[PDB]
């Protein structure tokens, strides 16, 4: 059965040390970057509201079966497919999957046993399991997670703060430096389910990544450090299919799906955790990372340069 990698480094910053997240990251470095990812928790008075506009909040989830790879059938390409949902009809829909599946009320299933069970469906070739994932979804649509002052919607004065904060997302710096950038981003929503998941990737200009649980059940991460790189890729290459194996990255990393202990026979070092609500995982440039949601919840994650 599947062995759980070791723990990604945790932090629990004082309020001193949680005033500035640039100066912060940059002092814990030393060690994150040598796992590739970590995990932040804020202090315990921190608390952000959820500031979506619910109401109208409606989006068409991405369709994901798991075992989409091992599968290489009459009508191939309409199993299933694109159908509307708003953020309450899909966390119903979420949690009567997770406990129909696990046979038990959705917050007693151990997150133990969810990273087992979606390890074993994505190799499984006799049970075909199909999520759904509302991800991808731009915050320029429901607005973000955060509160933003950006006079689109009532702040109280208590949610201040949190607008200001640069540990919201939408302060984050984004701009990268360049002399093209003088002669010439937002944050993305994740709504999860039991299962949805993301396969293996770098960012874009192997920019450092923020990623935010604002609620829900939690976000289970793998992470592979910077200096490992070259040896996953080569693993990929090695294990990938050969219809796979000779596309460039940009297109084989929506299909780089792999269990991490693969990665960590070969000798690649691959470190998890579970991202709660309210905890905040940075992954480091070049840091590949993967991962899938133990239920219903929801994540906004950004790209920020230092
Ligand atoms: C590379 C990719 O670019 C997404 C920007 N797109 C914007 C629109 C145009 C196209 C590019 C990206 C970045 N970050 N990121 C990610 C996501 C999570 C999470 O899900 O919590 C955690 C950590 N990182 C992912 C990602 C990686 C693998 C898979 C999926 C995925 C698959 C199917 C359905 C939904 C999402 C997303
Ligand atoms: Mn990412």
């Amino acid at each position: 059965e599947f062995v759980p990698p070791p723990e990604c480094p945790v932090f629990e910053p004082s309020w001193e040390e949680f005033t500035d997240p640039l100066s912060f990251i940059g002092r814990i470095r030393p060690l994150a970057e040598k796992t590739g990812i970590c995990k932040i928790r804020p202090p315990k008075d921190w608390q952000p509201p959820f500031a979506c506009e619910v109401k109208s909040f409606r989006f068409t989830p991405r369709v994901q079966r798991l075992n989409e790879l091992e599968a290489m059938r009459e009508a191939f390409g309409f199993e299933q497919a694109v159908r509307e949902y708003t953020l309450q009809s899909f966390g119903e829909m979420a949690d009567n999957f997770k406990s129909d599946y696990f046979n038990m009320p959705v917050h007693m299933v151990p997150t133990e046993l969810v990273e087992k069970e979606f390890w074993r469906l994505v190799s499984s070739i006799e049970e075909d399991v199909i999520v759904e994932y509302g991800a991808d979804i731009s915050s320029k649509d429901f607005g973000s997670g955060f509160p933003v002052k950006d006079g689109r919607r009532k702040i109280l004065p208590e949610e201040e703060e949190y607008a200001l904060s640069g540990w919201n997302l939408n302060n984050m710096p984004v701009l990268e430096q360049s002399v093209l950038a003088h002669i010439n981003k937002v944050p993305w929503l994740y709504v999860g389910m039991c299962f949805s998941s993301f396969c293996w990737h770098i960012e874009d200009h192997w920019s450092y990544s923020i990623n935010y649980l604002h609620w829900g059940e939690p976000k289970t991460w793998y992470g592979v450090p910077s200096h490992a790189a070259e040896q996953l890729e080569e693993v990929m290459r090695e294990l990938a299919p050969e219809l796979f194996e000779s596309q460039p990255d940009l297109l084989h990393q929506l299909v780089t799906i792999m269990n991490p202990n693969v990665l960590m026979e070969h000798g690649v070092p691959v470190y998890r955790t579970n991202q709660c609500a309210g905890e905040f995982v940075v992954t480091f440039p070049r840091a590949y990372h993967s991962g899938f949601n133990q239920g219903y919840n929801f994540a906004e994650a950004v790209n920020f340069c230092t």
